[PDB]
């Protein structure tokens, strides 16, 4: 699995409910080795998200310079692990929102490889 493929698996859902995160985090294998604390799914088309790599260049949280912020807000779902959540039964809080996304891009083709933040 490539870095680009991994990004699509972990963050893309172009296809809501209170149990969305509980179902999605498991189906996308984000709770295999451990309960991933937080994760975000983007409901926009792959083309629209891949297009962010040519948008607003901004600094990455880690200090690298290959991050890009979307010019338009995007429909996203933030997943956050609850306190009562215990592996292997990872429980998540599903929250829908419309915000600008920031992703790190790499390669040729230059595509998203890391979801940095939502603003």
């Amino acid at each position: 699995e490539t870095a680009a493929a991994k990004f699509e698996r972990q963050h893309m859902d172009s296809s809501s409910s209170s149990n969305y995160c509980n179902q999605m985090m498991k189906s996308r294998n984000l709770t295999k080795d451990r309960c991933k604390p937080v994760n975000t799914f983007v409901h926009e088309s792959l083309a629209d998200v891949q297009a962010v790599c040519s948008q607003k260049n901004v600094a990455c949280k880690n200090g690298q310079t290959n991050c890009y912020q979307s010019y338009s807000t995007m429909s996203i779902t933030d997943c956050r692990e609850t306190g009562s959540s215990k592996y292997p039964n990872c429980a998540y809080k599903t929250t829908q929102a419309n915000k600008h996304i920031i992703v790190a891009c790499e390669g040729n083709p230059y595509v998203p490889v890391h979801f940095d933040a939502s603003v």
